[PDB]
């Protein structure tokens, strides 16, 4: 992801309601969320965790 994307929407990851600062990455639907609560989240509702916008 880009900091400019991130900056565009707390960059704080929604999955947990945190942060990030490094380490994600950025869906097709602008919003980006940690790389590790994606690929656990999609493992169990292949969903958006905001969105929940159909992606995979
Ligand atoms: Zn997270
Ligand atoms: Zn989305």
């Amino acid at each position: 992801a880009t900091p400019e994307e991130l900056q565009a929407m707390d960059n704080v990851c929604i999955i947990c309601r945190e942060e990030m600062v490094t380490g994600a990455k950025r869906l097709p639907c602008n919003h980006i969320f940690h790389t590790s609560c994606l690929r656990s989240w999609f493992q169990r509702q292949q969903t958006c965790p905001t969105c929940r916008m159909d992606v995979l």
